[PDB]
């Protein structure tokens, strides 16, 4: 097995306090550069955007990032216990008396986020600054041989902020907001083998959905060396794919039937409205579109096990351009237990499909071969594509 990600991903998960500190500062730099992109387009208007289930107001997102960090660091009286932390212990107050009523994604109703008396952009940035100052002061108290338990929440809040930064990028793309921030095709042989799937104990930070690590049998297959390109995808559209329900699942057909334009999201070929690059990774495809292309090509999506095995064993397996739909429903591994942020994984089993890899907007500190992403299979706003495989 190769390393699961770039140095930053390994350091945030396994490295000492100095490593988590650098990660928190990089995450905040990125949060604020994206906040400036939104500021340029919306001028700090709140809510600044119309309502959609796939959005949150930009100033709500910023406050949520600070709230989350403050909730799990400064206000957390059991930081040292890591995953043994009692999530519902009595906490110190927030810097903002109403923060818990505004920013708690577990408490605040979705449409309500457009109608809160939130602080302005300046005061929201002030809350971010003061909370980060508090977090770094507490981090600086930990010794260089600090245990995984001691670092657990520092690592969690850095990863959480990386995830909200990516969400800013895909929501920006949805809102037509501009931000400042493939090779030759090939097929790879994946031989029959046993995969030790998920995150092993004492490998540093794991998301709860990566556990338990467990051996699984991988069947021999041939897998795309990279994500499906527009060049490889569009011949399905040109061959009448979005007119031929027979290529689709029942859920796919139901979805397809309800679509005005019988072609991919952000296309007209022109994307966004610039002309389309065939060498680009097909993106803003949902699981239904990926699966239909696979039936038409006589290919299939990998399981997340097959994807993880390929990513860790095959040097020519190139990922990180688009999130990649797998055939795997988001379900607990054997021995799954929810970690202190209980609602991260457990409410979303069944209704979500696993995507693996990462996209151009994923932080280098998050992108990881063991990471399970999870969205409802109709979602196209996300930076999602896919790679295909077949039996030998
Ligand atoms: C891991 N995904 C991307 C599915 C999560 C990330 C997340 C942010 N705050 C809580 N969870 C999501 O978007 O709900
Ligand atoms: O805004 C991104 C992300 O934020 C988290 S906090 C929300 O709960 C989730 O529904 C959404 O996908
Ligand atoms: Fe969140």
């Amino acid at each position: 097995y190769s390393v699961a990600g770039a140095p930053e991903a390994l350091a945030l998960r396994a490295g000492p306090p100095a490593s988590v500190r650098a990660a928190l500062l990089a995450a905040r730099r990125r949060t604020l550069d994206l906040a400036d992109d939104f500021r340029a387009a919306l001028g700090d208007a709140y809510p600044g955007i119309g309502y959609a289930p796939e959005l949150n107001p930009p100033l709500w997102e910023l406050g949520h990032v600070a709230w989350f960090q403050e909730w799990w660091i400064g206000r957390n009286r059991q930081r040292a216990r890591g995953v043994a932390c009692e999530p519902d212990h009595a906490r110190e107050p927030s810097l903002l008396p109403q923060a818990d009523a505004w920013y708690d994604s577990g408490r605040v109703a979705h449409r309500t986020r457009w109608a809160l008396p939130l602080p302005d952009a300046e005061a929201t940035r002030d809350y971010l600054e003061r909370t980060l100052a508090q977090t770094l002061a507490l981090l600086d108290e930990l010794p260089p041989d600090a245990h995984d338990d001691a670092l657990y929440f520092f690592r969690l809040v850095a990863l959480h902020e990386a995830m909200h930064a990516e969400a800013a990028a895909y929501m920006a793309e949805g809102l037509g907001i501009a931000l400042r921030e493939l090779a030759e095709d090939a097929e790879l042989e994946l031989p029959a083998q046993r995969l030790r799937m998920g995150s092993d104990a004492g490998t540093g930070f794991a998301f709860d959905n990566e556990l338990l690590s467990h051996d699984v049998s991988i069947e021999p297959l041939r897998i795309d060396a990279q994500a499906v390109s527009w060049a490889r995808f569009l011949p399905f559209v040109e061959a009448g794919g979005y007119e031929h329900p027979a290529w689709w699942s029942d859920a796919g057909r139901d979805w397809l039937a309800r679509q005005l334009l019988r072609h991919p999201a952000h296309l007209r070929w022109q994307q966004r409205w610039l002309p389309l690059d065939p060498q680009g990774a097909a993106v803003h495809l949902n699981a239904h579109e990926a699966e239909a292309w696979c039936r038409w090509a006589g290919r299939r999506l990998p399981t997340e096990a097959e994807w993880e095995c390929a990513a860790l064993t095959l040097p020519g397996f190139a990922w990180g351009r688009v999130w990649e739909w797998t055939s795997s429903p988001f379900e607990p591994y054997p021995g799954f237990a929810p970690h202190p942020y209980r609602d991260y994984s457990a409410p979303w089993f069944g209704t979500r499909r696993v995507l693996r890899g990462a996209c151009h907007a994923t932080s280098a500190a998050l992108a990881h071969a063991r990471y399970r992403n999870f969205f409802e299979p109709h979602r196209r706003d996300i930076f999602a594509g896919f790679r295909s495989c077949r039996a030998p």
